[PDB]
């Protein structure tokens, strides 16, 4: 007799798994909701990232040891390098950071959500002054270098700032999957025991 | 084993009833104090 009740006490551990399978529903809504906006977003990221390892070696040697940058380029190329720490104006600069061998690993490494506030407004009001400029010069023939890394530039920036958006959203189904997760554990474990 | 059940549920209510138990414990004390209360009042008003 006791043992058929911690039997149905474990069957109440399973009324419990069923309150866990509404909160399964509401993970599935959110989680839906976030996985939409993410193929809104980060499937063009993707591309963009597997054009960074389709960039062949001699589009960017040529043109990193050419004497003057031509000016789409340059407006391209300074707005990227502010993502990597050597914030800078100078061409010099630009060819230094780009000279070592370790800057064919850090074309994907580069995260969306390492940017801060002020300088996505920065680029932002550096998109509004070169509105023309980026991704149509790339159509145009400005570099084939470029074009991949142009385009991965002027991403990372509709990321932020609604992602922050999808931050609240990802604690809370960080909050639920943990929740849900530790009772579907107890779901499979309490169902052994019973 | 649902009879049993059944009979365990109402258990349950048992240990909501110790529960009463403690609350009459409370009743007790508060009526002890009130009834001191009273000792000291209304025998005169009786005797009145």
């Amino acid at each position: 007799v006791k043992d058929q009740q911690e039997a149905e006490k474990k069957k109440v551990m399973s009324q419990e798994i069923q309150e866990q399978l509404h909160k399964q529903q509401e993970v599935i809504a959110d989680k839906q909701m976030s996985v939409k906006e993410d193929l809104d977003k980060v499937e063009p990221a993707v591309i963009e990232a597997q054009n960074a390892v389709k960039s062949i070696k001699k589009q960017h040697l040529v043109e990193v040891r050419s004497m003057a940058n031509p000016p789409a380029a340059v407006k391209l190329a300074l707005e990227s390098i502010c993502l990597l720490l050597g914030e800078s104006t100078t061409d010099w600069k630009q060819i230094r950071s780009i000279i070592m061998r370790e800057n064919f690993i850090p074309t994907i490494v580069n995260f969306s959500a390492e940017e801060i506030s002020d300088a996505i407004r920065e680029k932002m009001k550096k998109n509004y002054m070169s509105n023309p400029s980026y991704n149509y010069e790339i159509v145009n023939r400005a570099s084939l270098a470029c074009g991949p890394m142009v385009k991965w530039a002027i991403a990372q920036l509709n990321y932020a700032d609604m992602l922050k958006r999808v931050e609240p959203l990802r604690n809370e189904l960080q909050k639920l999957e943990d929740d849900a997760k530790d009772n579907q554990q107890k779901a499979n474990e309490v169902e052994q025991m019973i």
